[PDB]
């Protein structure tokens, strides 16, 4: 199952801060059992004002809750939630 | 590079139609050289009213244009564009 985050940063957040934000988020994989993998990226096309995408892999929808209530994720939010202006969350199983 | 589509269908579109829509879109990989891979899925969490996600792989941002102007993609849009109510498009390179 993929946990997909689409976000916009507040205008005051700097590039260095954004880098630190994603570095810290990626490193949660090592701390949170339920998180299997993380990739992120910045939209280059600007067709739509979301700018960044994060893809997180889980074994199942069930274990997403394990991540949600994990002190490390709660802690990540407690430190960084002032960074984002808007976000969208999706959970789905990629298929053909 | 990943070409990410987030969409909502119009209310009148049926499940069978949605299945046919994605089946046809997935099969474009065989027709359009620039398209390397496609996955799609339906959001189960409904936390946000986008419902579906499509992930398309390209070799580079440059070749996304090759896809955009390809008669098969233009043709796909010509047949199915009345199906969607809203969509968002992002192009990014997944990284850590
Ligand atoms: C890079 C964004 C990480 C935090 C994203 C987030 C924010 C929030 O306010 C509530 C959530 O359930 C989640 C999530 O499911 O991951
Ligand atoms: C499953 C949605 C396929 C069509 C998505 C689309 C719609 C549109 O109106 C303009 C576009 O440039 C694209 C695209 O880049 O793929």
């Amino acid at each position: 199952v993929k946990h997909l985050i689409v976000l916009k940063f507040k205008d005051e957040i700097t590039e260095a801060q954004k880098e630190e934000f994603f570095k810290t988020y990626v490193n949660l994989v090592n701390i949170i059992p339920a998180m299997k993998d993380v990739y992120w990226g910045k939209d280059v096309t600007q067709k739509n004002g979301y700018t960044h995408i994060v893809e997180v892999t889980f074994e199942s929808v069930e274990t997403i809750q394990d991540y949600i209530i994990h002190p490390a994720h709660v802690g990540f939010g407690d430190v960084y939630r002032s960074f984002w202006e808007k976000l969208l969350i999706f959970d789905y199983t990629p298929r053909k």
